[PDB]
Order: C-alpha cells, then sequence, then structure tokens
C-alpha cells in the first residue's frame, strides 16, 4: 500500500497576523526511511511578511522511520488515513493553530492544511524575519483519550545568535482503528534546502526516526 | 578534579501541600558514564502522604556522559561548582519549585536541596499515590541570558494505565566562567530500584547521556 517511494501534494490556506496566504507544494519521500523533500510555491499573499520557518512543520508522520517493535500509528491508518491538529505556542505570545487532513490517492499523499498565526509582536523575530532555522528536535509521544499525542520543545535559531522558543502540541487521529504504541520518541530535523529571496519558491526537507530511549532499564517490567 | 568514581551526599528540605519533610541521601556514581545510585532516607515527616516520584529528579547533571565535541557545562564548573532552579508544572495545576546547590568536597558532591510543592488536587495521582514511575525522557538545552536552560516534556506512568504530564524547566548556573555548549540534548532514565512500603527508604538510579541529533544536516 505504502511503497518505498511515494509522492506528496500540499495545499495550505493560511492567515498570519491578519495576512492571508495560499501555498502549494509537490514532493517525494521514502516513507520507511523517514525522509522527504518538497517544493513549495506561494500562490497568494506574496511576499510573505513573516518568517517562512513558522510554516515548515505544517508542511506528515507517514514519513517517519519506525522500528518493527513500535506500532506505526500513521502507516497503519491507510488507505483511510488520518488527520492532526497542532498548537504552536511561542515564548512571546505568538500562537499558531494548524489542522491538516492526510489522504492518499494512488502513490501520492494529499495534505490539506489550514494554518492560523496570531499575536506575533511587530518587533519579534517572526515579523522581522530574523529566524535562521529550527533546531533539530525530539518529539515525545503518548496515547491520551485513545488518540496519539506528541509534545516538543522547539527552538528557532536566530540571526545574531540565540534561540526563540516554541512549544508544540499535536493530536494525531487515525480514521480507522489502528494498533496503539507505548510512549516513544520521534527525532526530527527540518531544513530549508533552498529558497528565492522572497521565499515564494522553497525547497524543504525533513528526516524523522522513531525510537525508544537508548538507555537500558534497571528494573524488569512485563 | 572529577574522578571516574565519585560520591554523593544529599540533603533535601521539603514541603509539599503543607507537608514538611527532610530527606538525607548517600550515593555513588560514574560522572563520565552518566550513571549513579543513591540511598535515601526520610529523616523528618515520615511517612510521606504524597507520591515519591515527584521528589526523585530533585535528587546533579555532573553525572551525564558528554561526548568530546560538546562542552560539559557541569563538569567544567568545578572546583567552584554550580546551582540550579527548576519549575515542575503538572497538567492538573500541581506545581513544584526546586533549588539545588552543588558543591564538591574531596570526591564527594554535596547536593543541598529545597523542594516546594503546592496546589496538588487532594484526589489526584500525587496525593493519592497512584504513580508508577517516570517515563524515560529527552531534555533540550540551550543558553539563555548567559546560563544553561533545559526543557523537558516529562510523564508519569499511572496505576491503571495512561500518563500524567509535567513540564520541566531548569536553569543551571555555574559559579565560574565555563565554555558554553551549543544547543543539544540529554536523554534520561530515572528509576527507583527498591523501597520499603512507606518509601522511608528508597534506592534510586539515573542514567543520562548528552548528544546532538542523530540525524545529519543536509546544509553545511
Amino acid at each position: 500500500l505504502i511503497k518505498e517511494d511515494m509522492r506528496v501534494k500540499v495545499h495550505m490556506e493560511g492567515n498570519v497576523n491578519g495576512h492571508a496566504f495560499v501555498i502549494e507544494g509537490e514532493g517525494k519521500g521514502k516513507p520507511y526511511e523517514g525522509t522527504q523533500t518538497a517544493n513549495l510555491t506561494v500562490k497568494e499573499g506574496a511576499p510573505l511578511p513573516f518568517s517562512y520557518d513558522i510554516l515548515t512543520t505544517a508542511v506528515n508522520r507517514v514519513f517517519t522511520k519506525y522500528p518493527e517493535d513500535i506500532p506505526d500509528y500513521f502507516k497503519q491508518s491507510f488507505p483511510e488515513g488520518y488527520s492532526w491538529e497542532r498548537t504552536m505556542t511561542f515564548e512571546d505570545k505568538g500562537i499558531c493553530t494548524i489542522r491538516s487532513d492526510i489522504s492518499l490517492e494512488g502513490d501520492c499523499f494529499f495534505q490539506n492544511v489550514r494554518f492560523k498565526g496570531t499575536n506575533f509582536p511587530p518587533n519579534g523575530p517572526v515579523m522581522q524575519k530574523k529566524t535562521l532555522k529550527w533546531e533539530p528536535s525530539t518529539e515525545k509521544l503518548h496515547v491520551r483519550d485513545g488518540l496519539l499525542v506528541g509534545n516538543i520543545n522547539m527552538a528557532l535559531l536566530l540571526e545574531g545568535g540565540g534561540h526563540y522558543l516554541c512549544d508544540f502540541k499535536t493530536t494525531y487521529k487515525a480514521k480507522k482503528v489502528v494498533q496503539l504504541p507505548d510512549a516513544h520518541f520521534v527525532d526530527h530535523r527540518i531544513e530549508i534546502l533552498g529558497n528565492d529571496s522572497d521565499y515564494n519558491k522553497v525547497k524543504l526537507y525533513e528526516h524523522a526516526v522513531a525510537r525508544y530511549s537508548p538507555l537500558p532499564s534497571q528494573v524488569w517490567h512485563h
């Protein structure tokens, strides 16, 4: 069903500090390898007056390397697929709320995303476009009320040095009954590989790998 | 100054939901391997009417394995040492604030700890003692305001299933100028190895290893 090589289609409709935008993307990835690349084009709202980086994580946990001893919530969901809802809570009170529907037609995932950012300060790094990138991250995942929940301490590296912090909560919800995993981790690294001056054109990449703690337990448990 | 085998001495003055208590500990560890074990004794305030697990992470990042290419903020700090302050913010409005001073006498670290906990629901997992253990964790650390800060999405496994969440923020402050690391991670596993039913006597272990991302950057 989910092949070694798969395609990606992204539509994103958004609004940040009252600024409306539409982004379209096409990409490819290796689902079992947890890697993918996408090419993003701004259809509306150009030139974006805010940091592109707030958008990149909204552009699919199907692209995560899962070891055999951890049930794969996301690959198991197909062909029905899944959706997710995320809150991005920034340390200066900027907040983003995102919802995405992940469907599959043929070899291509369609990712229909709704993005809203509000309350970013005019002098802050988002509106002044002072971010360089996201640090790589570790997402902690558990089951809460029957759904899969991920939490992350994210940090955007800033021009002139230093970090601008963001707390990520995502709730992932399969559209069919999938086998649920114990608490685990996903290591991430998201990166813009290339862009034009205005970020109207962007080449984006993510690598993600699921795992347990690498440290052995000292106490036997069932 | 830091040998491959080192000693620990713990003194904790505590108060949780108005319950006063004192804990003394003695332990040993391998600073370069990231492992240590401690034997803790409730000196005053026995028996504790809350879950022991809230206390355990309060009971020294000098016991973390740091690779060559990440500056070791904690190990550098000695002989002068370091202190830390942490906020534990639970999903049910329970809150802990903790301060710790870490000094070194001979081969023995002395960890002088003040623990304050408030606003735990009287029918919640902490006051009702329904936690099983902490999950293992990954702490993210970056420099802020000239000091080292770590954040963690922590979780306690519950009797009867599921997790009870707690967000950790820690600020670590060295008592001399040390070379500061770039943003990195510390993976942890804390475990109670053994206890008497009251938790008057607890054997406690932690393992921690510092690292960068295992994923290679695509840009130079």
